[PDB]
Formats: structure tokens, sequence, C-alpha cells
């Protein structure tokens, strides 16, 4: 039976339409944690940027974090696993963006960056997701810090093209304007890896819940994967379970329909 459930945040707690936790999503995890459901962030965020759980976390219901796709996890203060990306590759990406005129988000263990924002930095990040400002720094700089999250404002067709300058990192996206670059073999499947192994819960004892690109993995490797039921058709195909919408109570109705709840 279930004993951990991990849960992405952009589309899958968060609607992206009314920028919210729905109410039966709040009421699900309640009970669960009642429960004792151990409970999990499962995110492409990293710490710096999550400013959207806070009645999760005012209720005190998280047990642990997978941050920054798989790279940064945590467990109350207790850092479990953290990844850096190989230098060549964090100094390849800065090149390719620069010259290619597109931002890229530089993510540090306890610094965010951002390099030549443009008005998509402005109008996804600030304006749609309210995230606050990011401090801008040269490429030069940022080529230079340990990182261990890039985010380019790529598109797929410039991806595949700066693809042979990251050969060894992990390449994903929870929102089509950008995607997230981790070293190699970290994606939230890893994350879920880390958390269970510090909690002694087996593979065989996971759900997980996403909407987007960089939960397919996690989605195959948990013992039960459940797509919003907005998602795109990969990220269906990658799940054991279809769920309703997220503002149609998706996260509630898949919970009870396991006996979750
Ligand atoms: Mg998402």
């Amino acid at each position: 039976m279930t004993k951990a459930l991990f849960f992405d945040i952009d589309g899958t707690l968060v609607s992206f339409e009314t920028h919210r936790i729905p109410s039966s999503t709040i009421e699900a995890l309640e009970a669960a944690h009642a429960k004792g459901l151990k409970i999990f962030i499962a995110t492409g965020r990293p710490k710096a940027i999550i400013n959207n759980l806070s009645e999760l976390q005012d209720r005190n219901l998280i047990d642990g974090y997978i941050t920054m796709n798989g790279a940064y996890c945590f467990v109350g203060e207790e850092v479990i696993y953290k990844s850096a990306i190989p230098q060549e590759e964090v100094k390849a990406m800065a090149a390719f963006c620069e010259k290619k005129g597109v931002p890229c988000i530089f993510v540090e263990e306890h610094n965010i960056s951002v390099c030549q924002p443009n008005e998509m930095v402005k109008k996804i990040f600030y304006d749609f997701l309210h995230v606050n400002v990011i401090p801008t720094v040269s490429f030069e700089e940022a080529s230079n810090k340990e990182v261990i999250q890039m985010t380019p404002f790529i598109t797929e067709e410039e991806e595949k093209e700066v693809l042979p300058s990251i050969p060894t990192c992990e390449i994903g996206r929870w929102y089509p304007a950008f995607a997230d670059v981790t070293a190699k073999g970290d994606t939230k499947q890893k994350g879920i890896d880390e958390i269970i192994r510090h909690f002694g819960i087996k593979l065989e004892e996971t759900m997980s819940f996403g909407d987007g690109g960089n939960d397919i993995s996690m989605l195959r490797h948990a013992a039960i994967g459940v797509a919003m039921g907005q998602a795109k058709e990969d990220v269906k195909a990658a799940a054991d379970y279809v769920t309703a919408p997220i503002d149609e109570d998706g996260i509630s109705k898949a919970m009870k329909h396991f006996g979750i709840i």
C-alpha cells in the first residue's frame, strides 16, 4: 500500500488559471496526513522561488522536498542529496544563450540569478507567477558559479541546437517557454529514490502526481503515477491513471479512487 505521495506544484497542486490550490486538494492532503501518508513536493522550482505553497506549509502538511528536478532534496532542515552541473556544460550553456540572445537563469544552493532577462522572463515568472524579481548578473559571472540548475528560455529547436554542448545533463519542461537543466540522472525519479531511502519506504509504496513533461520519469517510476486531466497526451500515457482536471477536484478524486482517503 501507498506510504509516500509525490506532488508536482505547478498545474498539479497550484492551478495556472487561478494561481491557487483547490480547496478540495487542501482537504485531501489534510485527510492523508492524519492517516499517516508522507507528503512530498517534487518540483522543478528551486526553493528560492517556491512562493505558492503557504497554505500547505502553514498547515504543516509537507514532510520533505524534491527541488530543482531532483538536484536538491531536503527533509526539514537536512539536505539529503544535491548535485552540481559539470562546469564545462555550465559554460557552454552560458555561451550558447549569450550568442543566441536568450535569457538563462542560473541557480546555486543559496543564490539565484538571471542573465540578460527579457520581457518573457517578466511576463511569465513575475507577472504570471508572481515570482520575486531575480537579480541580474552577467553571463561571464554566472558561467563561473557552482550551478545546481540552469533554466534557459529556449525553444525545442534551440534545445536540439544546444544539446551537444550539454552532453551529460538532463533537460525537461514544466512550462513550454523554458527548460530546466540538471546534472546526469537528476530528475524527479532520483528525488523519489532519495526521499524513500531516507524514510525506509519501498518504491512499491509510492504514488506520484504530475501534469508536465518533467513529471514523466516520476510518473513511470512511482508504483502508481497519476496524470492531471489537462496534461498533454504523452504525460497521460506515462501515468497509470488519469484524474480530472486540476480545477475539477483532480487530486482529491484520485486520492479517493485509490483509497488513500
Ligand atoms: Mg507541473
